[PDB]
């Protein structure tokens, strides 16, 4: 007998990368949809009895010391922002995907904007170079697909002042995808926000878009000096680390607990 | 000479708890702003070299320590909710406390909906009791003042089955704030979606509300087992601790890092 369309949808729900189980071997519905089942309570169990550690939480801790090793300063920032920062960050009226609040604030869709706020004002009072990072949480209106999520979360982190050359960017880019196990090479692309980007690629999936300033952009944001900086979704690094077929397996989520079907 | 409004609110920008200093000695706003400017910068700088982590990070990876090791399994859910979670809680049209999104979503203002769909979900798979907790953003419009913020962060942490009495509640929330050194007291109060609460005060300052269920609610939510849970905010407990004037200084901020005034 085969399955329908609604049946191996909740069999691939419940199907993790680790499995090798044929769906449409000719074993009925029923015994797939137990077998499966009874394998994804016993590892919600052994997750609840010996780790308790949420994956996106884990890898934010992870990437937070890696970074404040290195001498990078932590930063959290707002995620409900104000809306001028849109049209101030060339995002000419990219645009349609910002999720608005009331009439004059939105949900950050990067966080660019208040790091350069942040570079600009530290650099009033720290020694040269300034290095900070952020990670959390942004919102992009997006078609629905394998990789990409509305509510993602991003790492950036960026240096100005002495230091801010290709080289060393391509450096800690390396240095940070060395400690996470993840292969990786540089492609170039091009974004209208900044211009030209060293895009970080594993495969075909994009994990990060790279700037080496300056940029004309610099100057509405009070930006005077040479500068680096990254941006890379956890979500898609964790699509990689745990072969999840779906970015969603990797997002926050009431419908999978660390890639785990929560609907058992 | 006296000191004007725009001045004095200058200098308390700039001021820190620990320091000791008359505004309005008769020095002038020029060596009264030097010298705070002085203490201010010299302060970021210690941080910059020394210790490098957010308070706010910091205090959610203790936090999330303290509740991993008890037990509790760590959520991430989403921040960005459908808005009719906001009529299923009971908020009857606090209702006008809520940023709307688009017109089918909202910001939470609590994490408690999403946790409850967790405990019933966690319930089919997990051995009784089922022990959960969330730290995260949460969102509610607000009149100015020294001890709310637009954009905040709460630990709510719950447990579902056995041991779910007032006692065990009491006892956890004693083992956290011990464990954080915060002196508190519970007093009785009442709100709209819960009903009876123990309040966790600090003085008069709330640190948390705190639920004994069952309660009419869990019907609507599909709650049917005995449960207790709590609610903390986490810039309140940073007021504490910092001895802030102003919960601002504990914020996701562009304007403060870890209590230090960024307009140096
Ligand atoms: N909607 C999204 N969901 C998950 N991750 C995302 C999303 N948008 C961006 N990211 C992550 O943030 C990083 C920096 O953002 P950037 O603006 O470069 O993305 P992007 O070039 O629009 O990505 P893509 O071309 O895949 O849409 C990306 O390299 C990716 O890892
Ligand atoms: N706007 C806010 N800013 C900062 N913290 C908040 C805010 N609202 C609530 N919290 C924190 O979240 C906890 C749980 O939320 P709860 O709904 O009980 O707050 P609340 O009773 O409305 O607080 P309050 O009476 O002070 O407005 C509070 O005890 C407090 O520590
Ligand atoms: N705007 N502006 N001017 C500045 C000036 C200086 C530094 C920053 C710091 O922020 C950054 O790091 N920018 C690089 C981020 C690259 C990732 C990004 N999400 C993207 O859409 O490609 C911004
Ligand atoms: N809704 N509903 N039903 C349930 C049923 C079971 C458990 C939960 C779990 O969530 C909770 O812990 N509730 C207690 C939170 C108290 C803090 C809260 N921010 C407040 O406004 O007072 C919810
Ligand atoms: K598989
Ligand atoms: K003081
Ligand atoms: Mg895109
Ligand atoms: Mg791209
Ligand atoms: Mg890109
Ligand atoms: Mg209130
Ligand atoms: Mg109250
Ligand atoms: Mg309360």
């Amino acid at each position: 007998p085969a399955l329908t369309k609604s049946q191996t949808d909740r069999l691939e729900v419940l199907l993790n990368p680790k499995d090798e189980i044929s769906l449409n071997s000719g074993k009925p519905f029923r015994e797939l949809e137990s077998e499966l089942l009874s394998r994804r309570k016993k590892d919600l169990q052994q997750i609840y009895a010996e780790e308790r550690e949420n994956y996106l939480g884990k890898l934010e801790r992870e990437i937070t010391r890696f970074f404040v090793d290195r001498g990078f300063l932590e930063i959290k920032s707002p995620i409900l922002i104000p809306l001028e920062y849109i049209e101030r960050m060339g995002i000419d009226n990219l645009s349609k995907q910002i999720f608005r609040v009331d009439k004059n604030f939105c949900l950050r869709p990067m966080l660019a904007p208040n790091l350069a706020n942040y570079l600009r004002k530290l650099d009033r009072a720290l020694p040269d170079p300034i290095k900070i990072f952020e990670i959390g949480p942004c919102y992009r209106k997006e078609s629905d697909g394998k990789e990409h999520l509305e509510e993602f979360t991003m790492l950036n982190f960026c240096q100005m002042g002495s230091g801010c050359t290709r080289e060393n960017l391509e450096s800690i880019i390396t240095d940070f995808l060395n400690h996470l196990g993840i292969d990786f090479k540089i492609v170039g692309d091009s974004c209208m926000v900044f211009g030209d980007t060293l895009d970080v690629m594993h495969g075909d999936l994009e994990l990060s878009s790279a700037v080496v300033g300056p940029i004309p952009l610099d100057r509405e944001w009070g930006i005077d000096k040479p500068w680096i900086g990254a941006g890379f979704g956890l979500e898609r690094l964790l699509k990689v680390k745990h072969d999840f077929k779906n970015i969603k397996r990797a997002a926050r989520s009431g419908s999978y607990y660390n890639g785990i079907s929560t609907n058992l």
